[PDB]
């Protein structure tokens, strides 16, 4: 499919007037809220829910500092307060104790059924049921329970309520992305609740808004950058997919003081998307190994041995990097996009590998497989692709990066595994003998069933291993670990129709696009 867009994201024309009139009440709704957040007398239930509702709605980045003294303090001091209250300390790295679900459940470990009818609660321990580390046993049981009950007394709830209750089975706040959940609560429900805090409505909407100009500016520079290379008239066997790889970035980063980071992640994106075509659809055995050995040394010299349509790709790549360099020198900090380059060339080794053992006919062990197919994911490269633009990032950060950290293996298995589940049809249908579940089952000797099964079971580890990485003392600045994070959560929201949303868009990305790209939230 050729691009669903087309040349709409090309143009975009902020109205300064327009953007100033909302910046300047924004800052007086800042602070208005800012004093919400240092109320002295305010219970528990008032504050914890203050905090649910400021991050749900997407503003809570403004009140950084404000809310982790809050939850410090919460931290250093019923079932819907109780699992909110974990929830959030949680998210935040304070390894808060999960025997505080111990009062609500029996002698025996599990929950009282006398909690079936207790929707907020059960609602709010399902949320919270999904952060929940390997030393959460007590919330072994968290989510069937509420789920079964949650589905159960849906249909009879009062709006939005309900409509909250049916949104969050299908989609739980920590393991979705920003944006589009913040999209979700702002118009669909909190605009829409009966006892909606006016100030941080008009709060939410405006800044949402606001940074949706600046998004659209970004897409729009990237859109140009995109047709200056024209890879869609020279290179036609390659995926149009600049808007979605922009929405990627757009998952990993919202805020404004990552627009730089946002731009250069997008372009890598893009970039990468390339030269995967090129393997799979395109270039042959010969041509191939001439292309992955060319990236491997890295001086245009070579461009040579390259056909002449691998020439375009390659020469593109290189230039990339050097306009990187040259964004960056500024600062100085034009040092470490050789962290990028080193894992592109990673990334780009397996690709060759992939295609021997497609060659071959290989089905290596699962043990072999994820040695190489973890890389293809090309999660380790967009990960550190990530900090290249953010301006606090150091050497010291990228060396932690390097070593391959739990938190980054999981997101980068998540990645994996989800997507063997949802494309191991099609892609076998190819002769792709060597996918995942494949590999999986001639190697466990099970069916398919069960080898999709068992894959499931990685990614929940996966997920518990990031709720870990979260908490404190962390091993880099949070500011670090979040991009790794949302990369996981990008991946459980592509891909839940269990279907590769970035090769088929319209049925998952297309929404998401339209809500955070086109439709500004209607004040
Ligand atoms: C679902 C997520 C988050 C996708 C991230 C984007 C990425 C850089 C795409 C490059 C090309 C891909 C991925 C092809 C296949 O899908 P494959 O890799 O399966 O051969
Ligand atoms: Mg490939
Ligand atoms: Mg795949």
């Amino acid at each position: 499919s050729p691009s669903l867009w087309g040349d709409q994201f090309l143009s975009f024309s902020i109205d300064n007037q327009v953007a100033e009139k909302y910046a300047k009440e924004i800052e007086a709704l800042k602070e208005q809220t800012r004093n919400m957040l240092l109320a002295t007398g305010m219970k528990l239930a008032d504050t914890l829910n203050l905090i649910d509702t400021i991050e749900r709605l997407g503003i809570s980045y403004h009140f950084e500092k404000e809310i982790d003294d809050i939850l410090d303090q919460i931290y250093n001091q019923d079932l819907c307060t109780s699992a909110l209250q974990f929830r959030l300390l949680r998210q935040h790295g304070f390894n808060i104790s999960p025997e505080i679900f111990s009062k609500f459940q029996d002698e025996n470990g599990k929950f009282k059924e006398s909690l079936a009818s207790d929707v907020l609660g059960l609602l709010n321990l399902y949320e919270a049921s999904h952060v929940r580390t390997h030393a959460d046993d007590i919330l072994e049981d968290a989510l069937a329970f509420s789920t079964i009950h949650l589905e159960s007394a849906a249909p009879h709830l009062k709006s939005p309520l309900r409509e909250q209750v049916t949104h969050a089975l299908e989609q739980c706040l920590h393991k979705g992305v920003p944006r589009v959940e913040t999209r979700f609560f702002i118009s669909s429900i909190y605009d829409k609740e009966q006892s909606k805090n006016n100030v941080l409505l008009r709060f939410a909407k405006l800044d949402f808004n606001l940074l949706q100009m600046l998004h659209k500016q970004e897409l729009a520079q990237v859109s140009r950058w995109w047709k200056d290379l024209d890879f869609v008239t020279t290179l036609p066997y390659a995926r149009d997919r600049v808007v979605e790889c922009y929405f990627s970035a757009l998952g990993v980063y919202f805020e404004p003081q990552y627009s730089q980071a946002r731009v250069m992640l997008v372009k890598t994106i893009s970039m990468i998307s390339i030269v995967d075509d090129t393997f799979d659809a395109y270039g042959t055995v010969k041509e191939l190994e001439a292309y992955t050995d060319a990236i491997q040394r890295w001086d245009i010299n070579e461009i040579d041995r390259l056909p002449d349509y691998m020439k375009i790709s390659y020469k593109a790549i290189l230039d990339l990097y050097k306009d990187y360099e040259k964004e960056l020198s500024s600062a100085g900090r034009s040092h470490i996009v050789c962290h990028a380059i080193e894992r592109m060339k990673e990334v780009v080794r397996n690709y060759n590998v992939e295609s021997t053992w497609f060659i071959e006919g290989y089905t290596p062990p699962v043990s072999e497989y994820l040695s190489n197919a973890l890389a293809t994911t090309t999660y380790y490269y967009l990960a550190t692709t990530s900090y290249l633009g953010m301006k606090s990032a150091t050497e010291q950060d990228f060396e932690w990066l390097s070593k391959n950290p739990k938190i980054l293996e999981a997101s980068v298995i998540i990645c994996r595994v989800i997507d063997d589940t949802a494309t191991y049809e099609v892609e076998k249908s190819r002769g792709q003998i060597a996918t995942g579940i494949e590999c999986c089952m001639r190697d466990y000797g099970i069916s398919t069933k069960e080898a999709m099964a068992k894959f499931q079971n990685m990614a929940e580890t996966a997920w518990k291993d990031i709720n870990e990485g979260l908490l404190r003392p962390t091993p880099v600045s949070t500011e670090f670990l979040t991009p790794i994070l949302n990369l996981a959560r990008i991946v459980e929201v592509t891909y839940i129709h269990n279907l590769d949303g970035y090769t088929h868009p319209e049925e998952v990305l297309k929404p998401h696009i339209i809500n955070l790209l086109v439709d500004s939230i209607k004040i």
